[PDB]
């Protein structure tokens, strides 16, 4: 009978066409079935890098570190390499421009004891926060696979994480990436650069009228010049599968 | 001293270019200033028609008539003129396809006494539900102006309406119309067809990185062939004002 996970190796052509290597994982929520070009890499756990902004946001909101999505976190005045980081942000714009220093402040205020407890409650990856509480997702011990990202996102979608429904709704709002009459994408990018292998991430879901497709992709990323391929390769797969036009 | 409300008659050219007549009203939230091509029509009160799905959704959720935005409302098997209505819906798709029969059932469950009480609590328009409990917003006594639509939407944006924050967040999600890196539009269309003058509505807001612009427009609409002009004329104004590219 039907399998929970199937391999579609033809998706490899979208990686090969872009001289890239990696994995796309899709989950069809209505059918409760998943699909991937590489089931082994789908289960390979990596540093989450900026995709950790999703659980970090949830925990900061539920503990009151962040009051709501419009509370301002002022620039600390240190000029950093990414110009959009050198300004004041709220939760929405800090996720959109992936403003690491704002989320490091969130993590410091959460603190290691509460961070560990909440990642255990979330069943999140290997749940390991060894390192600095404000960098373990960049250069510490936490690891999460693409399929574990989907597991986490499915709980978030259904408001079933062990945090308030309010925090889950706010974070799903902050994840909004694209919307038109054909679909809504809620997602977060990431780029793990400090520990080899350097990889790019894109995790989230596509909302249709009558279904939701969760996705999690990662790919080898030796330089930042290829970062647009995270979304491009994913969208090529979504187009091949007739999920988006 | 600066003016809270200012008239910009140059927007009339966008109506004339499309052989149309109507009003666009904008509110700049950061500046606390409003702008319109027609100050009198901005304050004239009309039937809300399908823009009433915003307060109706809020009331249905807060009263428990609708449990959440994924609860399925099954098609009643009656084949109606609009093909997208002849389907099962949830709150998200019922708002998107503006599925009147679903919202008439909400209104019947709410009932006259609770509907009236809640519209008074919302300060919604003239607060008058005279007529049929399931059609007063189409052919009964309720009236709301474009400026009153903005007032109501600003309360919704800030979670200040007299319903749970949860219901307000769910409805703001259901209002999602378009999103890209440049802006998010949350809005609801309507077409008042039963009492003259027939008018098209578009009410909502445009979220930018650092500001939000509320808008409410209505325009004479003798035929459904012109309904695309509601968004087109509004967007021409937003482009003229450099709010969207
Ligand atoms: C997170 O992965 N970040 C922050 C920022 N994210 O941009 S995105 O990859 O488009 O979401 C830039 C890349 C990455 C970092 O540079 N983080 O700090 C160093 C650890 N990789
Ligand atoms: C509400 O304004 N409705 C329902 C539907 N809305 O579509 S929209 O105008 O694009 O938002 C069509 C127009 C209008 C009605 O006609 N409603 O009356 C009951 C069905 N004729
Ligand atoms: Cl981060
Ligand atoms: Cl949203
Ligand atoms: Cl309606």
């Amino acid at each position: 009978g039907p399998k929970e996970w199937q391999e579609n190796k033809s998706w490899n052509a979208h990686f090969t066409e872009h001289k890239s290597q990696g994995v796309v994982v899709l989950w069809n929520e209505n059918k409760q079935q998943g699909f991937t070009n590489n089931l082994k890499r789908a289960n390979q756990a990596f540093l989450p890098a900026s995709t950790f902004k999703i659980p970090n946001s949830l925990i900061a909101l539920d503990l009151g570190v962040v009051k709501d999505e419009h509370q301002v976190f002022k620039w600390d005045g240190q000029t950093r390499d990414i110009a959009t980081w050198n300004r004041d942000h709220n939760l929405i714009t800090a996720m959109k421009y992936s403003v690491v220093p704002v989320y490091q402040e969130f993590a410091r205020q959460i603190g290691e004891a509460r961070m560990s407890k909440m990642l255990h409650a979330f069943d999140y990856g290997n749940e390991d926060i060894s390192g600095n509480v404000d960098s373990f997702w960049l250069d510490g011990g936490i690891r999460i696979s693409a399929t574990e990202q989907i597991s986490f996102l499915r709980k978030l979608y259904h408001n079933k994480l062990h945090v308030s429904e309010r925090s889950q709704r706010i974070v799903k709002q902050a994840m909004l990436t694209e919307a038109n009459g054909d679909y809504i994408i809620r997602a977060k990018t990431g780029y793990s650069t400090r520990i080899e292998p350097k990889i790019g991430w894109w995790v989230g879901w596509v909302e249709l009228d009558d279904n939701v497709w969760f996705f999690a992709m990662n790919m080898d990323m030796p330089t930042s010049d290829g970062l647009g391929l995270r979304q491009a390769i994913t969208k090529e797969v979504l187009k091949q599968e007739k999920i988006i036009p």
